[PDB]
């Protein structure tokens, strides 16, 4: 029943290293996944030359192992997956989603106990969307919202078919994003776990008041 | 240069932050502009007791069927505005930096524009009725749609009634324009322009 967290934390070799409250995003990211007992631990991928994540009290803590990971996430991943130990199942989280909440990752983490390809948290559209013409800053169309889903992460997956399916990914220089995107690519079509849209990333600097609000809840 | 505003609104705008309920609230951020020397309420009573009756730069027109019908009576009182700036009801939350980047698009734009902000999450389009991701939606070039919506009187209103007349589907303002073959512009706008409905602690907090 083993989990193990992969958080892609590359870059300082983002803004995982911003702090809200006593701790960084990051630690409040990693926390986060270790709320839920089946997690039994946090790989942290950093860039080679990142001295920062060595300073945070986090780097003390016995669930946590931090690997080197490489250019794309998808090396970062990969990175992070042959620390996993013995886990058949791995969870990848963005390090600057500090918001996710235990009941989404209690639901999403369910999936094990049923599902053979994994599945994300995910919010679906609840606004309206436009698309824009290529190049430009004009309205091409309006874009239907039926069926339309925000991906968020965890983005949990079996270890074997993660690993193969990423590596497939890099090895015939297929254009990815997140890890179900390299799922789809090798043919799969992970499970969409509805979640809290509030489990947002930071990405802008007033992200990060946002973040705060819903940390305090 | 002068502005007249439309906001369609015939609870969720009836709700209150501090002394003033969401409508208020959206109609003041509009009103904070010099160029929006109007505003006509579209309504269908709730909006009697608020003092947003008896503004001076307040106009009452009946709310129609739908949202663009609606528009078409705050149209019928617009006056003599050459450009017209359409906004939610349940929009509190409107800086005055963004709405006058959008109001600047009447010295560059013949279509008129609307306030945006990018989609940064990688997106999904679900299998048809199950709960599976059939593929990924490129999220380059896609936009969360927000208000105000602004536009030249004469093009909205002809293209508005255009794609009324015709039974065109029609969500906000925009959609009407592209339903006529037009491009209005993108303006980036600030992300915590949000649509009440939760939303009220958020709206407040923003506020």
């Amino acid at each position: 029943l083993d989990v193990c967290a992969v958080v892609p934390a590359a870059g300082f070799g983002p803004k995982q290293y911003l702090s809200i409250g006593n701790q960084t995003i990051l630690e409040h990211s990693v926390h986060a996944l270790l709320a839920h007992p089946r997690v039994k631990r946090v790989v942290i991928a950093i860039s080679p030359g990142d001295s920062r994540f060595a300073q945070l009290p986090l780097a003390n803590h016995p669930q946590i192992t931090v690997v080197d990971g490489g250019d794309e996430r998808a090396d970062s991943v990969l990175a992070g997956l042959k620390a996993a130990g013995d886990a058949q199942w791995v969870l990848v989280h963005d390090a600057a989603r500090p918001c996710l909440h235990q009941d989404d990752l209690a639901r999403l983490l369910a999936l094990s106990e049923t599902s053979r390809t994994g599945g994300i948290l995910a919010a679906p559209v609840r606004d309206t969307m436009k698309r824009a013409e290529p190049g430009k800053n004009a309205i091409a169309h309006t874009v239907d919202r039926n069926g339309l889903w925000h991906a968020l992460t965890p983005q949990f997956f079996p270890r074997e078919l993660l690993h193969d399916c990423l590596t497939r990914a890099l090895n015939e220089g297929a254009t990815i994003t997140d890890e179900a995107s390299a799922l789809e690519y090798c043919g799969f079509h992970p499970q969409l776990v509805e979640g809290r849209a509030d489990n947002i990333k930071v990405t802008r600097p007033e992200d990060l008041a946002l973040a705060e609000f819903y940390l305090t809840r």
